[PDB]
C-alpha cells in the first residue's frame, strides 16, 4: 500500500538525509509558491500508525486544521513536510519516530518509537 510505496520510492525531504521524512506527492497543487515559515497554514489530514489498516477518524473532517509553520506547534515531519506543499497538494508522507513522538510515543494512541504515515492536502496559507 501507499506507506510501503513510500518507504522504497518517497523523496528524503530531511535536512540530515537519513529518509526519515519521506514523502511522495498524490495531487499535484498550484503555482510553485509554498508556505513559509511562520505563515499560517490550513489543511485537511489523514493519520495512522505506518502499518494500522486504518486511517485514524478522531478528528473532524471539514473543519481546517490550522498552525503557524514552522514554529513547533506540531511535530517536526510537519513542520519539514508543509513547507514543501504548493497551495492544493495532497501529499503522502512517512515519517520515522525521531520526527514525530520518538522514544516517548503518546499514549494510548501513539506508542513508543511509532513510525507514522498521513496524507496531507494543503488548502491554503497567508503571512503575517
Ligand atoms: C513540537 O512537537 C510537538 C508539538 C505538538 C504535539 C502534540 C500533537 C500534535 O499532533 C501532530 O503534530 C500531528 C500532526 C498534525 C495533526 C495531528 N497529529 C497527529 O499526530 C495525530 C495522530 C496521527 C497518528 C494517528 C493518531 C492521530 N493526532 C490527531 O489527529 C488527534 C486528533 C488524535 N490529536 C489529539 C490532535 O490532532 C490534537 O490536536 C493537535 C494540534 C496541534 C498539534 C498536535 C495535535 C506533539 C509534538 O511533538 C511530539
Amino acid at each position: 500500500g501507499a506507506p510501503a510505496t513510500v518507504t522504497e520510492q518517497g523523496e528524503d525531504i530531511t535536512s540530515k538525509k537519513d529518509r526519515g521524512v519521506l514523502k511522495i506527492v498524490k495531487r499535484v497543487g498550484n503555482g510553485e509558491e509554498t508556505p513559509m515559515i511562520g505563515d499560517k497554514v490550513y489543511v485537511h489530514y489523514k493519520g495512522k500508525l505506518s502499518n494500522s489498516k486504518k486511517f485514524d477518524s478522531s478528528h473532524d473532517r471539514n473543519e481546517p486544521f490550522v498552525f503557524s509553520l514552522g514554529k513547533g506547534q506540531v511535530i517536526k515531519a510537519w513542520d519539514i513536510g508543509v513547507a514543501t506543499m504548493k497551495k492544493g497538494e495532497i501529499a503522502h508522507l512517512l515519517i520515522k519516530p525521531e520526527y514525530a513522538y520518538g522514544s516517548a510515543g503518546s499514549l494510548p494512541k501513539i506508542p513508543s518509537n511509532a513510525t507514522l504515515f498521513f496524507e496531507i492536502e494543503l488548502l491554503d496559507f497567508k503571512g503575517e
